[PDB]
C-alpha cells in the first residue's frame, strides 16, 4: 500500500553502519585467512542484505566470511534479515556463543520493536519499521516478494 | 594480479541475460503465490549472484522464489556462481529433475569452459572466463574474498 524504505534509503542507511562497525572492530584488526569475522546469515529472508553488506563492509576495510544457516576463537555478527519476535534471534545467539566466539553482535536490516516476545537489543540496526507486515530487500510472504527492491507494505487483500 | 569483470561489467551482462531469460518464460507467465520459478541457489559462492539477479529478473517482471542447498509442478532455474567442472552442477540437475519440474534450465555468472570434467553447456552465462583461479562476486578462496565486489585473479604467492 506504500513504500517504507527504497533500496537508496536502505544503502545510505548502511554506509553510517559499516561506518559504526569498522570503529567498534578496529583493534581486533582481523584480515582473510587469518581471522575472517565470521557472518552469520539466517536464511533465507536475510541473503539480499547479506550480498550488500558483505561488499559495503569491504568498502570500509572490513573482511568478512559468510556461513549460513537454516567456529571458536573467531569474532561473530549475526546478520538477521527483520528482528520482530526476536525468538528466532535468541536461540541462535546462545547457540553460536557456546562455540567460544571472540565476539559476538547482531546486525538487522529491519527492526520492528514493538513486535517482540522477549526483551532483545542488537547492536546494530539499519532502519526501524513500526508493527506492520512488510516484503521486500529479502522479506517475503509464503516464499514471495523478495526479489522486491524496497521495503514495501503489502496489501491485505491478497489472503 | 588483474582485474577481470567489475561489478559494473557483471550488471551489464545480467541485463540481457533478464532480457533473454525473460522471453524464453513469457508463455508460461507465473506470477507470486500461484507459481513463483523456483530460483535454485547453490551455497555459499552462488550468493551474492543470487541477491542481484533475481532483483534484476524483477525489474524485466520475472517474479521469483528462491530455495538454498549446500518442489514439483513448478519450473527451475539453478544458479551458480562458477562454473569449472560442472560435476557439482550435474548432480544438482538430475537430483531435482526427479521432482517432475515443469521446466528447467542453469544460469551461471562464470563459466569456465576450458576446465570441464564432463560435458555439460548451461542455457544463460553471465560471462567466460579463461581457465585460472579467481576470487570476487561470492568466489572465494578458503571462504575469504566474497566481499570483493569485482571479479579478480588472486595472486598465487598467497599459499
Ligand atoms: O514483516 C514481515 N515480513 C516478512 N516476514 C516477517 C515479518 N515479520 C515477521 N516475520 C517473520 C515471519 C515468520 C513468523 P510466523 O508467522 O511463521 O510464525
Ligand atoms: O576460480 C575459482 N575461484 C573460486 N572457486 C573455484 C574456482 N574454480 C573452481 N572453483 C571451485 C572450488 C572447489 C573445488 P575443490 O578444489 O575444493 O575440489
Ligand atoms: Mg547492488
Ligand atoms: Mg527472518
Ligand atoms: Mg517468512
Ligand atoms: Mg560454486
Ligand atoms: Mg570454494
Amino acid at each position: 500500500t506504500s513504500v517504507l524504505f527504497t533500496e537508496a534509503e536502505l544503502h545510505t542507511r548502511m554506509r553510517g553502519v559499516a561506518q559504526r562497525i569498522a570503529d567498534d572492530y578496529s583493534n581486533c584488526n582481523l584480515k582473510p585467512l587469518e581471522n575472517p569475522l565470521v557472518i552469520v546469515s539466517v536464511l533465507k529472508g536475510s541473503f539480499v542484505f547479506t550480498a550488500d553488506m558483505v561488499r559495503i563492509l569491504g568498502d570500509f576495510g572490513v573482511p568478512t566470511r559468510v556461513e549460513f544457516l537454516r567456529i571458536r576463537g573467531k569474532h561473530v555478527l549475526v546478520l538477521e534479515d527483520i528482528l520482530d519476535t526476536a525468538l528466532t534471534l535468541r536461540e541462535v545467539v546462545d547457540s553460536l556463543k557456546k562455540s567460544e566466539p571472540a565476539s559476538i553482535k547482531t546486525l538487522v536490516a529491519i527492526d520492528k520493536p514493538g513486535g517482540r516476545k522477549i526483551p532483545f537489543t542488537a547492536e546494530y540496526v539499519v532502519a526501524d519499521v513500526p508493527n506492520v507486515f512488510v516484503v521486500g530487500y529479502g522479506l517475503d510472504y509464503d516464499q514471495s516478494y523478495r526479489e522486491v527492491r524496497d521495503v514495501v507494505i503489502l496489501k491485505p487483500s491478497v489472503y
